[PDB]
């Protein structure tokens, strides 16, 4: 169900809460900006079950999470080869802004 993955945690912490998410075969996920902007999430160009790009960046979304309290509940299809995908926050590298969804059942 649209579970919320916030981009940062308490007063400072700039991580993915949660980070490793096993959802359903075609569930809904929520992306909320918590700290230091802006956050765009691109998917597994390199790390996905059927090593493709085409679809990977057709799942990942770029909505420049920049305003303090920006939550975008989004949904996936029911095929998404039921594996551990990987979404990273474009301008925030080093500072662990990366997450994984398992579209399994
Ligand atoms: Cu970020």
């Amino acid at each position: 169900e649209t579970y919320t993955v916030k981009l940062g945690s308490d007063k400072g912490l700039l991580v993915f809460e949660p980070a490793k998410l096993t959802i359903k075969p075609g569930d809904t996920v929520e992306f909320l900006n918590n700290k230091v902007p802006p956050h765009n999430v691109v998917f597994d160009a390199a790390l996905n079950p059927a090593k493709s790009a085409d679809l990977a960046k057709s799942l990942s979304h770029k909505q420049l999470l920049m305003s303090p309290g920006q939550s975008t509940s989004t949904t996936f299809p029911a095929d998404a080869p039921a594996g551990e995908y990987t979404f990273y926050c474009e301008p925030h590298r080093g500072a662990g802004m990366v997450g994984k969804i398992t579209v399994a059942g």
